[PDB]
């Protein structure tokens, strides 16, 4: 699995801040917009993009506060991410798109799709955010951890002061062992502890056990939309998975319209790090029939 990031930087100024993005591929078709989550960046898509770039433009932003994007002193609520990503999409001039989304990038992608359904020609997703109605429905191995993250004292200690999301959660949620070179790519945006705010706010925004109520309602709304939308969907899943275990992937194959599921083999949360070549090749193969 490749460890390099051979993509030239592109920047756009949005809402007073610079956002970095990958932009490769032809300009005369429907671009594929790749949205990472917590605590990652466009680096997560590095081995997937090369499968798609031959046929389609690939745009992969670093969310505000993350990657090579600027790091204003925000609360980094989901709503902040929504504002910045909405502005990003317009600034690069995207009209119709295909989404490829994961984790908080999936909450952003599904929320944008619900609001702009005519502009979304397909959605490839994996390990995506839907409501977790009770703590029992959160994976047991991660329950204590995320309960502690969702506090103003211990959670800030662990995530901001000690870098637990980068040094702990990230490698624990890839089956194969991340190398030190890969870890240094993930560490780079967050070398200064104070810049770790988004990494703490994100788990505090997850729609778990009814809290926070605004996120639960928003995520329920996009999931209602997704369940009724005829848009083509491609869902990757792994064993044992984290947010989307095998039996839940199978349920989604039945309960989402026009959905194809792809078993990637071993995987936890960051499926892109366990089997990028199958994820990329399957996205590439699935794109042509979306055109018409």
């Amino acid at each position: 699995i490749g460890t390099g990031f051979p993509f030239d930087p592109h920047y756009v100024e949005v809402l007073g801040e610079r956002m970095h993005y990958v932009d490769v591929g032809p300009r005369d078709g429907t671009p594929v917009l790749f949205l990472h989550g917590n605590p990652t960046s466009s680096y997560l898509w590095r081995n997937i993009i090369p499968h798609v770039a031959p046929s389609h433009r690939c745009i992969a932003p670093d969310l505000i506060g993350m990657g090579k994007s600027d790091k204003p002193d925000l609360d980094y609520f989901f709503d902040d991410h929504v504002r910045y990503l909405d502005a990003f999409i317009e600034a690069v001039g995207l009209e119709e798109v295909v989404l490829v989304i994961h984790d908080w990038g999936s909450a952003l992608g599904f929320h944008w799709a619900k609001r702009n359904p005519e502009r979304v020609k397909g959605i490839a997703c994996m390990e995506f955010i839907r409501p977790i109605p009770t703590w029992d429905e959160w994976p047991e191995f991660a329950r204590e951890t995320f309960q502690a993250f969702r506090t103003a004292d211990v959670g800030r200690e662990l995530i901001i002061d000690q870098n637990a999301f980068i040094e702990g959660v990230l490698p624990k949620c890839v089956v194969r062992p991340l190398t030190e070179v890969e870890m240094d790519h993930y560490r780079e945006p967050f070398l200064k502890p104070v810049d770790r705010e988004p990494l703490w706010r994100f788990p505090n925004e997850l729609p778990i056990a009814g809290e926070p109520a605004n996120i639960v309602a928003l995520v329920e709304a996009y999931m209602n939309w997704l369940h009724q939308s005829p848009v083509p969907k491609l869902l990757f899943w792994g064993t044992p998975g984290v947010l989307i275990p095998p039996a839940e992937a199978a349920r989604l194959a039945e309960s989402l319209p026009n959905c194809k599921t792809v078993d990637i083999g071993p995987g936890l949360h960051y499926l892109q790090e366990d089997n990028p070549d199958l994820i990329g090749s399957e996205i590439a193969r699935w794109l042509p029939a979306l055109h018409h």
